């Protein structure tokens, strides 16, 4: 069945074998790229590498990279707590081949492990393979000798990878593993490996050039194929996460299968709960913005639903230690800073709380105050108190409108915002105008 640990110990040594030369996952704080808040993948550290910029000393290096998909144009936060495949922070695993094997070699180093390593029959299996990419479907279905009607050639939007608007791209390939017949769509046929084919080099025109010495790319979930060999169809069941979820349930004392808008909030604690350890560990203090503002957003957001729960206390200090120890292995680095880690966390609950529950008798007042008059939005002189009066993050005022289906008059937030860079400048993050709601989601109202 292998565990979480298990998992990624039986990757990172079978790549090993293959020539792959074990690196540590860096930081989720990108050391020379101001732009790139937050690591989303194991190619993100080897950028440099596929361009040419960097030598390593190795042509393989696999890898279990330490992502947060809370930025950019990969923000889940949204998402989070809302399904059961959605996290900020999750542990992504890859190897990567540095102009050195291609395709045929990154296939067959992919079908052994999933078939002779992780123990998963090859009569549930699935993959799809770009279209106009025969290259890829003749090692699957001729060498590896997999049947046709078990492998899909779909189009750009479902396999093709890039690097952004110009660099390297290509071609991919991604592996599924059949769930049954109870299930239906992504999750019968959940993702379980991307394999990316850095093959051409996109231009500033648009057009492909291939490349001298191509590239791999793969990128497997481990919390997602782990409920996969778990027998569990939630991410937030695997042996990692489910103690943080019961966790919340202790908290509370709310249990998990019951209501709808309860079970989210235990997947909130559990997974926030991973975003602000790591995060806090590999650098980040909770700030006005930037990715100083990512983790108080998400450590802010624990704190409401916790609320939402009735937990009217600092809960989530006391999570950091349970992750130290279901991480510690992997990660014994966290040891380290587990309790400077949780005098963070628990210094900024002690510090928002009494402002988040005032706030949410203010929001919520204006709530139903607004649906009586027939009004389907907040006004813009409401969102914006409950973001100043209450440091309350503008992302977070929307979800606590959203329940009881009323919105946000955006324009108002906007001309508001205006009504006060005007006003404070005529009775650190720079913003521009008309664009300062493009701006307000990421950035503390002490900061913008
Ligand atoms: N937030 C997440 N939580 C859990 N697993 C994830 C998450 N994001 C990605 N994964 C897993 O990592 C694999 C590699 O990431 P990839 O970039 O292919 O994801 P994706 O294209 O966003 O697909 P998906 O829609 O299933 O998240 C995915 O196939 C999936 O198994
Ligand atoms: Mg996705
Ligand atoms: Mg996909
Ligand atoms: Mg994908």
């Amino acid at each position: 069945s292998l565990s979480a640990h298990e998992i990624r110990e039986l990757f990172l040594s079978f790549f090993e074998k293959k020539g792959h030369t074990r690196v540590k996952s860096a930081p989720l704080v990108p050391e020379n790229d101001p732009t790139l808040l937050f690591v989303n993948a194991g190619m993100v550290p080897f950028k440099n590498v596929f361009l040419g910029l960097e030598k390593r000393p190795y042509k393989r290096a696999t890898s279990c990279q330490k992502c947060l998909r809370v930025s950019g144009k990969h923000n889940d936060l949204e998402q989070v707590g809302y399904t059961s495949r959605h996290h900020t922070f999750f542990e992504m695993l890859g190897n990567f081949s540095f102009g050195d094997y291609f395709k045929k070699e990154a296939i067959e180093y992919a079908w052994e492990f999933v078939t002779e390593v992780l123990k998963l029959p090859k009569e549930k299996l699935y993959v799809s393979v770009y279209k106009d990419d025969e290259e890829a479907y003749r090692i699957w279905n001729e060498h590896i000798g997999i049947p046709s009607e078990r492998i899909w050639r779909l189009g750009e939007e479902d396999n093709f990878w890039q690097m952004g608007d110009v660099g390297p791209c290509g071609p991919s390939s991604e592996i599924y593993v059949d769930r049954g017949e109870e299930y239906e769509g992504d999750e019968r046929y959940l993702e379980i490996w991307n394999l990316v084919f850095m093959q051409y080099n996109r231009d500033e025109n648009g057009v492909l050039t291939p490349l001298p010495h191509p590239n791999i790319d793969t990128g497997m979930g481990l919390e997602r194929i782990a409920s996969v060999l778990q027998g569990k169809n939630s991410n937030f069941e695997i042996d990692i996460i489910f103690p943080l979820i019961q966790f919340g349930e202790e908290v509370s004392g709310k249990k998990y299968g019951e209501k709808f808008e309860t079970d989210v909030a235990l997947r909130v604690i559990a997974d926030h709960l991973r975003a602000i350890t790591f995060a806090i560990s590999d650098g980040v203090i909770p700030s006005n913005e930037g990715r100083g503002y990512v983790i108080r957003r998400i450590l802010r957001r624990a704190m409401r639903f916790g609320y939402k729960l009735g937990i009217e206390n600092p809960f989530l200090y006391k999570g950091v230690d349970l992750v130290v120890d279901i991480m510690k292995e992997p990660y014994p680095e966290l040891e380290l800073s587990r309790e400077f880690v949780k005098g963070i966390v628990k210094g900024e609950e002690k510090r928002f709380i009494k402002t988040l529950k005032a706030g949410m008798e203010y929001i919520q007042e204006v709530i139903q105050k607004a649906l009586e008059e027939g009004r389907k939005t907040l006004s813009g002189k409401e969102v914006f108190t409950a973001y100043d009066t209450y440091g309350f993050p503008v992302d977070l005022i929307d979800e606590i409108a959203r329940e009881k289906g009323l919105g946000i008059d955006l324009e108002g937030f906007q001309c508001e915002l205006e009504e006060q860079r005007e006003r404070a400048r005529k009775h650190p993050v720079y913003s521009h105008l008309k664009e300062l709601g493009k701006t307000s989601a990421f950035v503390g109202a002490a900061a913008l």
